[PDB]
Order: structure tokens, then sequence, then C-alpha cells
């Protein structure tokens, strides 16, 4: 069924931040499968325990963007998440109108892997045909962005999108009001904001933005939405300015607004992709597939020169993720002579740009890591940099490389891994079991605070220790106990 | 013979604007062959009829350049053209000194197809060797342009070029005076200007500019002429400024002048082609021929990315016809998977740039045009745009595609095709025979004016209707009758 | 042995300016082998003759850089050079500490060909791995240059580097003091400067700069030296400014200084090579080797378009030797159809850029030089340009092409070859033997001056005439006689 596929997707696949489909933002050690929908029903049914704080906090995760900026992905506390996912499942026949929207490019969809939200998933041919087809006969292309979107979505506006603003205000139960309550329970009983990364917040965002899409559609606008980005194709500048006005009205009705540093009108014909994308692909040494693998295999100077050219292009343009695109272009066709050179270049690029650390997972088997302890000092210097810059995805990926490849990790860099206080980093140090006593000091400092929001901020670490019998639950409810009795592990093996 | 080849070329091949050798400016439905030299002799011999207006007007044709600018090509009225071509033929032993000029790159020449004027015809190897050989040892490259050339060539200066200015002024018969008269009869008995596109005006321009070439040659200048463009190679800046001075004097003697927005001195070594040409060819995915066709066949992403890069390069440089060069680079090596994608990209580019419409004639058989009437609305939206922008070559090419592929054409776009009043468009609508009555209203409005110049502006439409027996001749002379009796058709089949 | 290999290298291989390893700065007609170490010992042992001038002058050679700037390479007078080379040989166990330095990239080393100093010699893979390895984890890259280095190295500071500044000042014999004296005797008994091109001056420069390298090393700086260029990799800007301060102190202690027009701090990650290098290599049509030679063979338009793109890139960037790199990329894979076109393009580029003349030695066999005397006028027009611009390497290479290919050379260009007064040019005219009498006038004007420094400036011409029995020695010492008796020829055959 599609209800069952959504129920699997909300918990087994898209609970953790898993929207990016090329490389994940979270290392593959952390997996949310075995958190089955029946365990979510049992958690929702459980009513024990008393909480002194309204709502639940989230395990935080600062992922690095192309400009090294942090984006705070969140792992919802699972007692607050099981109710939210179960509510979205039970109400799916009244929610699936977001699937029938045609202006939302990334939306819930029955993906084969098990997910429902995968950004940048559709193939290049259809994307090109759509871009030309919608750019047919038009003069201007308007790009608009919602300012926060994740930051300031109003949860009380979830019924406003569903049955209208004034009908919902008069009505103040209906399914969308309980959805608003359950979404609020996900993040500290707070009206504004949604945790970034779970598909439940993507569904909540799609529900609110589908009314905006409906009103923009009914006024005859050619437009597409990519999460919070609206692209409009306009025969004249009348359409260009009036779409911006109508989008501003429709967002302001649901308390949202437009990012005016991201608004720009560009005369068609522009570029189907961004300009740096075609600059890289035109100069890519892999741009032609030769149908024989020896020809497809690249040389040392070819890959290195393309990587230098990508570095200059990112310094000179910087409009997008130039390094990640360029590295994905050359990463899978490396010859054995290249692997050490491109590996060290990736070490250089991963230090300077910590979002490039996941690509280091491709080469680690082919590179002989023992060497003369060069890579040993490299990964620790990266770990120190990720501790310094407060970057969670680079820290977690580097620690996944350190435990998976058994490379030792220094004490002084751990002094800042423990002091940074990223939860997912501390779960990796927790799964190592060598640093049991520095982990114990941190969790004891959390418990001695007697602040439930800090325990909810480190719920993944606390649950991993409780499931590994190294600690008891810090909660008086049965949620951790129902998780552990059924075998829920958020750091599972194969 | 060469006299006979010129006589064929003036009427069968280069009567209509046919100078461009890669893609024609006029669709292949309009062909000037079967207008044989014997029919031209019979037209010249005929002396019947009375005309109230001095001279004849021309069928006008606004072709689109690389910057979307119109250039008004002209189809000379054939009673005024037969006399001109016959006069140039009879006097060819006194005209062929323009063929012996060595500084005129495009000039009358015995081409194999049947033409005598083909711009951009010589191969790249000789052009490169000439450019290096003439750039041997020199410091500066001067580029100069005649301002109007076609716009303000003085017809009375045709004998001035032939026998000298003062000798011709004292002489005021010689063959060049009758050539001046016959050239004036081509365009409304007007002294200034030549109809752009016939080879007779190219011969007239070469006759006048050969004296300029002779004087510049005798003063020891290394220079080449491309229609109205002079390139000079200079050992110092003394040569650079003095060539500009002498060219200004020699043009001002024959009443011409220099385009001073097109004058520029560039220090050698510059670029053999223009800079965007090498930028495209260096980045072209077809730049290396592999001697096997599967390797020569291109992929989807390769062609699309090169086309986006060409769009950015034209937006960023714009110095030449970047899109046409880039499309000619990739057009003939398309794989079957590409054809729909590159076709839609060409639809996007043809709408924005109407000179790119002729390339749509390459792909139309390989594209299944029935579809879901998408291409049906595309070609009509292009037709509306060409009606709006007053672009004749895009209109004529799109109509040639519409009749040849049998795709239907809307009434409201025809409301502006009839209102634009391009003659060659109305001959396509005339050959369709569905819109017989809107054509009849236009020609009746022309005839009711009783202005012979408007009848001469639509002589091709009037002759096509008269030859198809749908209308009588609007002329009291026998020229149309001698044309029709011998079977002259300007819209012939095979 | 390594002492013997150095002794061979100082005289047989690196006496003449031979540091560049791709194409030499001096044509292959001039070779310093057969000037064996035993002849150097016999010259050093000889004590006859009286000289009225202190020291010896050098045969001068203005080589053209990438910006057409002259660099004055010098061929040391061999009586002053044999003593210097023999002194460096005898003291090699006290000099070889410059070989153990790890921050000097170009230094004495046992090369296979016979040299000890070859700049730009190490392979690209190690250079890339070193550049990434030293750029590991750092924020800034400091580039610094010694201002003159060759121009103002203080010879009295040779013992200052060897045993310390104050110890050497108090000591005022030790081996480094006699090295300072012998280095002074090389150039006119002058304290400042070293003749550029002999390896003895490279050894003298390495001796002085190794103390700077030692002090910079002991203060924990990651830095590399390329002759006179220091590159430093810095974790912060504290290291960046403090390295510049310490390098300025260490150079000022040995009387040197920093080129402050060549000092710049660039945030890593920059470019491993320069930016134009990756721009050329990414756009190079030879960037992928196909393992079959027909595929590796290039077409006409491909090479010509890459050469035009290189010309624009050098006009637009100009940061390095863009033309020489681009030509070396395509020079060895030319197809037979290309050779004439790329040859004429190289003629164009050699005229405008005289450092590109040596590449003309690759193509001269494949090009049929007889033709219609086109290349005959080309090489003479180049010879006139090299005479005009006072460029010695272009003159010498063009004359090597003229004598080797037997192409005639005009009298009026020889009027300026004789008037320029480059010594190596006059040795080529001397070896031709046709122009025996214009050579005789020049050497008689030199001898009538009775200035020993001019005779030392043309010692190579004087020795070549004396060894060819066309003239007697202009020296009262036996050095020329011991050279000729053992068969020393500086223009030898095979």
């Amino acid at each position: 069924d599609e209800k069952r596929h959504l129920y699997e997707a909300l918990l087994r696949h898209n609970y953790f931040p898993n929207q990016k489909g090329s490389i994940s933002e979270i290392p593959p050690c952390f997996s949310s499968r075995t958190f089955t929908p029946e365990i979510a029903e049992l958690i929702s049914s459980d009513t024990s325990g008393r909480r002194s704080l309204q709502g639940y906090d989230c395990v935080e995760y600062y992922a690095t963007r192309y400009n090294n900026f942090p984006r705070t992905l969140s792992i919802i506390h699972p007692k607050a998440y099981s109710k939210l996912a179960k509510h979205i499942h039970d109400n799916w026949e009244e929610i699936r109108f977001i699937k029938e929207n045609e202006n939302s490019m990334i939306k819930p969809d029955m993906h084969a892997d098990g997910r429902i939200i995968i950004m940048n998933y559709e193939d290049a041919e259809t994307k090109t045909i759509r871009e030309l087809n919608d750019g047919f006969g038009r003069r201007f292309k308007v790009n608009a962005d919602i300012s926060g979107c994740f930051t300031n979505i109003y949860s009380h506006s979830i019924p406003w999108a569903v049955i209208g603003v004034n009908n919902a205000k008069i009505a103040l139960k209906h399914w969308s009001d309980k959805l608003d309550y359950f979404q609020r329970q996900a993040k500290r009983n707070e009206t504004h904001g949604v945790p970034i990364g779970p598909a439940t917040s993507s569904i909540v965002c799609e529900i609110i933005l589908s009314a905006v899409d409906k009103r923009l559609r009914d006024d005859g606008f050619l437009f597409r939405r990519y999460i919070a980005a609206y692209t409009c194709y306009c025969k004249t500048h009348d359409d260009a300015k009036e779409f911006l006005h109508l989008l501003g009205m429709e967002l302001s009705k649901y308390k949202l607004s437009l990012n005016l540093h991201k608004t720009k009108i560009t005369n068609l014909p522009g570029t189907l992709n961004d300009n740096w994308v075609s600059l890289l692909n035109v100069n890519s040494p892999t741009k032609k597939r030769f149908t024989d693998q020896d020809l497809n295999k690249l040389s040392s100077s070819e890959v290195i020169n393309f990587l230098d050219y990508a570095v200059q292009l990112n310094t000179q343009v910087g409009g997008g993720s130039i390094l990640k695109y360029a590295i994905s272009l050359v990463i899978n066709n490396l010859d054995e002579y290249t692997i050490t050179q491109v590996y060290d270049y990736l070490l250089n690029l991963s230090w300077h740009y910590p979002m490039l650390i996941p690509y280091l997972g491709v080469l680690i088997e082919h590179v002989y890591l023992d060497d003369g302890d060069e890579y040993k000092n490299k990964f620790n210097e990266i770990l120190s940099m990720c501790a310094e810059n407060k970057c969670s995805d680079g820290m977690a990926w580097t620690l996944y490389f350190c435990i998976k490849n058994n490379i030792d990790i220094d004490d002084d860099v751990i002094e800042k891994i423990i002091c940074f206080g990223d939860c997912l980093s501390l779960c990796l140090l927790d799964s190592s079991d060598i640093y049991e006593e520095k982990i114990n000091n941190f969790v004891s400092d959390i418990i001695k605070l007697d602040y439930e929001y800090d325990i909810d901020r480190y719920w993944l670490l606390f649950y991993q220790r409780f499931f590994k019998d190294k600690a008891p639950s810090p909660y008086n409810d049965k949620c951790f106990d129902i998780m552990k009795g059924y075998g829920v592990d958020f750091m599972p093996d194969e």
C-alpha cells in the first residue's frame, strides 16, 4: 500500500535527515530502520511518565553548505516523533493532496529505496525537457525564496492551509489541529519552526505551501517550487512583478515572507543549470563516455588539473557547490595511479571545505591507510578543524572514517570533540567504548542539570548507552523501554 | 563559358538573396532558377506598357542578424532586373577586372553550384594560412568598415570608378553609364543605394570598391576586403593611421565613408578568428573527429551543456553569431536520444533568436511532429513573435516548416501575418490556397491604392497569383506574360 | 664518484647556461663538453702572462623571458672559470652541505645527463604530492622573492654563510675566502653579482641561501625555495607575516633583500600550478592520451584553435609563459597536415615573442624550406627583429636555423647582426666563414681599443677564431694555447 509505504518512510528511512540522494548528510553508521511503525504505535499508546517541560527538544546537527555555512538539521525525539508520524499516517487520505500538486517538484512520492522525500532525484533528461518546455516563449525568469521556511513556518497555520484561514480561526477536533499540536511537540512546544530533515516537517511544509501553489496556479502562473524556491516563467515583466506581489501576499497570509536577497529577475534565455555547472561540465574530462572502461579511466594530470580548475572556478564564481559537483564528476572513474593523488587533494579540500569529507569514504579501501601515520595525523587535524569550526557533518563523517578504518585518534582532539557537544559525534565515541569515562562525565553533567531539554538534545546518545546497557534511561516514561525491548538500534550493523 | 556562367548566376542562382553558403536567408521553397537568361532577353526586348512612376521597387525582406537587427534584403523587380543582368552580361569583358582584384575576398567567381557570390566560402586551411602570411612581421591590425555601403553607394559613381572621376564628369553612351541607369531602375530610379542580395549589386559594389583597392594597393598596403570590411596589417602605427586616412580619402572621392563605430586598431598577435570562435571550438564536444561514427555521436548532457555554455558565452561576449556557430558545430552529429532535447532547446533559441529558425529544418523529419500538438502551438507562437518583431526570415522559415510538415496554423496569428505585410510570407500563404480570401483583400487593397511602387513591393505575390491563374497581371506591360508563357515559377517544386 | 660527476658537470655540461631542461637557452651548436677537468687543471696551473685589468669579463647573452624581458646570462672567461670550478671540486666535501638541504628544490644533484643544476626537472606527480602535502591544514600561502639574487649577491658574504658572519669578520686561508676570490675573478673582480648560467654561481647562491634556509627551518616554518623564490605554507596570518619578517632579517644579514613587487599572500586552497596552467591543460586538445597514436594525432583546426585560445589567454592573463606551455602541449603530436599551418603560426608567434624561436627547431625537417623563398624572408625578418630588440637567444637560435638548414641570409640584416655585437651571434657568423671580413673588422675594433674587458666580452669569438687558425690569441697567457692544444672547441660537431 501507499499508506504503509509512507508509514515505513516516516520512520525507517526519512526519520533521520536523509533528503539528499547522492551523499547523505549523516554517515551510514546512523540508520533509522528497525524503528518500525509498530514500535511507533506502541510508543504512541504509552502514557506513562511525567514531564516538567512542554514538548521535546531535538538532537542537533550542523551540516556544512557550499559556502561553509551551518544548517541545523534535527533528529526529533522519538516519543514526540512516533505520535507525529502515526498521526500523518492515519490521516493520509486527507494529506495526500500534496502529492497531487504539480508545482512542487520535491514532495512525498513512492521512491523505490523506501524514502518519500529525496531532493535532486529526477533524471537530467526530464529536468532539461521541463526547463525548456516551461521556458517556451517567455521573456523573464523570476527566482524567489521563502526567507526562513524551516525557521519560521507557523504551526497554527497548518489548519489555515487545510480548511482556509478564516474557517480555521472560526473553528477555534479536526485532523490538522492535532497535526499542528504534534508538530509543535516535536520542537519544544514551539509554534514557529520545523525540525529540518524528517519527512514529517517536509509534509508539514508541503501542506502549508500547497495552498500558495493553488492560488498561484489559479491565477495562471507558470511556476515551479523546489522546497522553498519559486521559479516563474514570464512572458513580460508585468507577470514578473505581479507573481512576486501575489507570492508575497499568499506567503504573508500564512505568516511567511520572501527572501529578498534571493530575489532576482533574469532575462531568458538564461542557463538551464547554473553557469558554473555548464562551465564544469564543458571542461570536465569525463564529459564523454567512450563505452570502453580503459578510455573512461582518467590519468593523473587530467584529474588534478580539473580539480585545480574547479578550485579557481569556485573562488571566481562561488554561486553554487562547485567542488562537490566537480568531485562527483571524476570520483568514480579514477585509475589506480590517480587514487593517492586525488586522495591527498581531497584531504586538502576536505580540510578547507568540510562538506567534502563524505567523498573520502569512496577512496578509503583503495588507499593503504597504514603508511607512515600520515593519514593518521590528517584525519585528526581535520577532526580538530571540525571541532574548531563547529561543523557536525564533517565531525561525524571523519569519526565514521576513524572507527571504520580503525585509525587511532588523539586525546587532545577528543578534548574538543567532547567539548563541542555534538550529539552524533558523542554517539560515535560512545560506540567506540574506549572513551567510556569522558562520555560518562558529559552525560552526568547533562543529568545533573535536571533540564529535560538537554536530555532531549542528547536523547540519541542517552538511548544508545541505555540500549547498550552502559547506562539507565534518563526518562520516567516507557518510550526507551519499548524501543529497547523490540531491539531499536540507531547505530545498527548489517 | 564564363560569360554564360555569369549569365546563369545573375538570374538562376543569385537573383534571390543567396550569398550565405551555409544556410540560406530565404527558405528553399523560393527558388530563382527557371528564370533563364533567354527569358531575361525576351523581357529586355519587350517595350510595351506605360509606367507612371520612374523605376521599380523591390520585394523587401528583413533578415535577422546575430544581434536580432534587421537587414533589408531586396528581390529586384524582374523587368528592371533582366535589363540589369543582361547589361552586366553583355559588358562582361569590361567588368571582369573585378575578378582579377586580389584584395577582394568575396567577389564574382565560378562556383560549382552555379553562384558567383558566396560569402564565407573558402576553406579554413587557406584562410588560416593567408591570415598568418599577411600577419607576418606586423605590429597592428586595422579594421575599418564602410558606413552604409549598400545604403549609400552612389550609382552615378559607377562610371567614376570605371574611367576616373574627372573623365566621367567631363564625358557627361559608355557602358558604365548605362550600368548606372540600369542599377537605378532596380530601386525606384534612386541614385543612392543598391538592393541587398542580388549579385548585380555585388558586382556594382565591387566595381566601385575596386578603384579604392587599386589606390590602396599602389601605395603599398597589405589589406583585404570582405564586402565592406577592410583589414590592414601594419608594421607600425604610421601605416595604421595612414591607411585609415587614405581609405577615407578614396571612399570620400566616390562619396562613401568609413563606419567609425567599427574602426579599431588591435596589436598583433590577435586572434585569427574572433575570440568567441576559439572559445567555442576549444570547448566544442565535436572538436575532435574520431574516424568512427559511434565515437563521433554525441550524448544528451554533452550537447545540452555545450548549448548552455554557448548561451552564456553569447550573453557575456556577444561579439559575433555565437549561437549559430555553436549549433552548426553540434547539429549534424546528433544521436537519436539527443534529437528531441536539442529540438526543444532549438525551439527555445529560435523563439528568442529568430535567425536560428532555419536550423529547425534539419531536425523536423527525425522529430515526430504529431505528438500532442505541442509543436503545433510552438510554431504558431514563433509565428506570432516573428509577426510582432517584424522579422521576415523567421516568418518565412517558420511558414516553410508549417506548409512542408502540414502542421496547422491558427487564425489569430494569420491576422498578424496578413497585417505585417511581408511579401514572401504572403506568397507562402498564397501557395497554401486555404487563405485565398485574406490574400485577395490584401492584393485588392494594394491595387486600389493605384501606387505602382506597392505593386512592385508585392510583385512576387502578384506574379505567383497570376502564374497560378488565381489573379490577372497588375501591369500593362508583357513582362509577367513572357514569364508565365515560358513557365517561370518563383515557388517551384522538384 | 660524486666529486668527479660534479667536476664534469661544472665544465662539460653546466659551464654554458644550460639550467633549463626542456629547451635550452643556447642553441645546440654551442657545447661546453671537450672542456674536460684535466684541461681546467692545466689552465689553473698556468701562471704566465700579465693582465692590466683586475678580474675577467664574461660573454654576455640576453635571453628573452615570457614578458619579452632580457635576462643577461653569462659565459665566464675560462681562465677565471677553471680556477673557480677546480676550487669548488677540491672543496666539495665542505660544499656538499647544500645538497643535504631539503628546502632548496633546485640544487646540485647527480643528474643522469651529466648536469647538476636543472630547473623544472622533477616529475609532476611528486610535485603535486609535495604541494598538497605541504598545503595540508594551512590557511595562507606566502610567495616571496629575492630582489636581485643574481644581481646583488655579495661575494664577501660567501664565508659569512659558511662559518657565520662574525666569525668570518674576525677571521679577516679558509676555503670559502678563496671561493669568494675566485667567484669575484669570474666577473671583473667585482664584489656584487654572479654570472647567470654557470653552475658555479648556482653553487655560490645555494651556499649563501642555505644559511637562510637553516634559520627559517629552525624556527619551524614550512617553506620551499626555487632559486630565489620562497613559498611558505601558514596555518594563520601570524606565520605569514612573521616568515616575511624573518626572511627579511636573514637576507639582510647576508646583504640581500626581498622583492616587494613579488610578495603576495594568497588564501589556500589556491592553485597547485598557476591558474593559466590549468586553464590551458583543461582546454588542451592533448590532455587525454588514447594509447593509440592515430587518436593522439591532432587535426588542423584543433591545434590552430588551441593556439588562438592560448594567444587570448596570454593577452588576458599574462601571469606566466602561456605560449611556451601551450606550444609544448601540442608540438610533438602534430599530424603531417598540421605541420605547415602550425609552422606558420609559430613564425607569427616567434616574430612577436622571440623566446618561442627554439620551437622552430622541431619542425624544420618536416617543412620543405626551399619553397618560394618565403621562409628565407621570414627568418631574415626575424633576424632583423632580434637585432632591433637586442635579443640574443632569438638571434642565436635563428642563426643556428639559418646555418643548419643552409638558408641564405641577407647583407642588410647582417649589418645589424654585426652592429648588435652579441658574441654568440658573431661566433655563428664566424663558423659560417663567408663573412670573414666583417668579423675581422669587429675583432680589430676590439683589439685596437686595448681594453681587456672587451676582449673578455668576446673571448668565445676570439677563441673560436684562434682555434680555427683564422686569428692569433689576443692574450699573453697560455690559457688559449692549452685549450687549443688539447682540442677544446666550443662549437663542436658530432
